[PDB]
């Protein structure tokens, strides 16, 4: 009762791999490059780039201020994927588990995928679709960065 997928799919004009290892390899260099949306990203745990990594996302919905503590559970070369894990934050008022990945397709002539799948405390929650609008406004930051 409380499962659902949330999925967005949209076209980038900038480089894929290199939007691919933004979020694998440079985290960090998020916030700089969307600071409307992410004002920072801290390493708590680990190392940037590898698996088992946790950052501090310090993001920004609709004027107000959040927090999410990520687990960098898989970072997947081949498929240009990578996968954040919600372990603290904001986001557990509303979800006992909400896991993020980003997904880049460079095969055809690029698609980004955005992918939240959650578990919501309860059947009064919201599904988290506000939080595609922020994923696309965030990829659209980046491709414009990437852009020349």
């Amino acid at each position: 009762g409380l499962t659902g997928k949330l999925i967005c799919q949209t076209g980038i004009k900038s480089d894929g791999d290199v939007f691919h290892e933004l979020f694998g390899t440079r985290p960090h260099h998020v916030p700089n490059i969307t600071p409307a949306n992410i004002q920072g990203c801290d390493l708590h745990e680990g190392e940037f780039g590898k698996v088992g990594s946790v950052v501090i996302w310090n993001y920004s919905i609709d004027g107000n201020a959040m927090i999410a503590k990520e687990e960098i559970v898989a970072i997947d070369e081949e498929d240009k994927s990578v996968t954040f894990k919600v372990v603290e934050g904001h986001l557990f008022e509303e979800f006992k588990s909400i896991v993020f990945s980003v997904h880049v397709d460079t095969k055809g002539e690029n698609l980004v995928t955005w992918s939240i799948d959650y578990e919501k405390l309860n059947e009064s929650v919201k599904d988290p679709t506000s939080y595609l609008d922020f994923l696309l406004s965030v990829t659209r930051d980046i491709e414009a960065h990437h852009l020349p």
